[PDB]
């Protein structure tokens, strides 16, 4: 791996504090880049990048068939309109609607949650806690993240591919003709998360950044602003 | 279905004469809109578009694993010169890689495929989709484009999406656009269809080409304008 220091003017730009992890696949045998090594491998709550592995254990335990199913709101104003509404597997993820996801983890119980993070090896892959992924005991850090990342990436996770490629539908964010973008941004008020790759006809680059929000919902915009910025530099996105 | 008569001033923009087919699920029974309805249920060769369910026939029959799996180039300079994936080989319509798929999947097969999911006149007769009897419309394509989008093609549903995600053209926050375009020489397609939160627009499209290579780039000039007019694409 290989420490870039340099990344700090990145995160001094947004005047943001954390750290993010870069694994370049466009060619062969290259080092991992990473800013904060100390803090790369620190474990913190997922958030709502959890969503990412959390979508394929619903869709094996059949608590969502597919992305057609629509699950109704119960009305409550939780303060965004991209949760007060019906919602189906993209809007959920999109939105971050923790609601539907809540049903999902009801469903699939304790005991199987933890069965499917210990297959995956997820960060702690501790459950225990109904949204263990945003105040429970559930922590994983952010070379933790691209690990399991590549392997949903290259369809090695022990889901049916058929659910893999869902979900990595489900993450797309932006798309060129020569590039997608399949991101998850996280917020549990205090630590902020976006993680995902850009795909390049020679290969993929895969990033996991999180950060502190003192100003909390104020900060958020700073997740893709410095990973963005990162990227371009290292041309993984148009300029 | 409504026709759009007065969608000419689409294709009069670009010169050029053609139909278009756009089924737009974003609202609840509804017509598809046409342009020129006689030409729209004419069967014209498939050309490149044809690499949508041919995907799903190699995926099948075993003649490529997945996306990871590399095609070497033969060296040959076609004017397609590189080695190729599924991704590469869809995105720049490399024909080679197809013909590849269609030698290992055989004739017998092949037709059997075509019959199975009723693709246009299923004639494989003859590359038998750029040059063979082979043909299909723009209201089949729509309807063949609907049995992909709702995962109902008779293949598996992991080799659909697969397809489905070879098709991305471009992408924003809440919206994707997943197409295909094709060329038979004297005229030219572009099929696909652009997801939003409330549905998805279908849209088939086919025109002559007489000034051939020159008069590609008004396949997407014209979907385009017109899925901005309906506002299904961003302005």
């Amino acid at each position: 791996t290989l420490e870039r220091s340099d990344w700090r003017k990145f995160f001094s730009e947004f005047q943001a504090k954390g750290t993010i992890v870069v694994a370049d696949e466009r060619q062969a045998d290259r080092a991992m880049l990473v800013f904060d090594p100390v803090r790369s491998k620190k474990r913190y709550s997922p958030a709502s990048t959890f969503k990412i592995p959390h979508t394929l254990f619903a869709l094996d335990a059949g608590a969502v068939r597919d992305e057609f199913q629509i699950f109704r709101w119960d009305g409550v104003n939780r303060g965004f309109a991209g949760h007060n509404q019906d919602q189906d597997l993209r809007s959920a993820m999109r939105n971050s609607t923790v609601w539907v996801y809540e049903l999902f983890a009801k469903e699939i119980g304790d005991d199987k949650a933890r069965r499917y993070l210990k297959k995956i090896d997820y960060g702690n892959a501790d459950p225990s806690t109904g949204d263990y992924w945003i105040e429970g005991s559930l922590a994983i850090s952010a070379q933790e993240q691209i690990a399991f990342l590549r392997k949903l990436y290259r369809n090695e996770l022990p889901f049916r591919v058929e659910h893999q490629r869902l979900v990595k539908d489900l993450m797309i964010v932006e798309a060129g003709r020569n590039w997608i973008l399949r991101a998850k941004t996280g917020w549990e008020g205090r630590m902020g998360w976006w993680v995902g790759w850009v795909e390049w006809p020679t290969g993929s680059v895969f990033f996991a950044l999180n950060i502190d929000t003192p100003n909390r919902m104020d900060d958020l915009f700073k997740r893709e602003a410095i990973v963005r910025a990162i990227l371009r530099s290292i041309e993984a996105l148009p300029p």
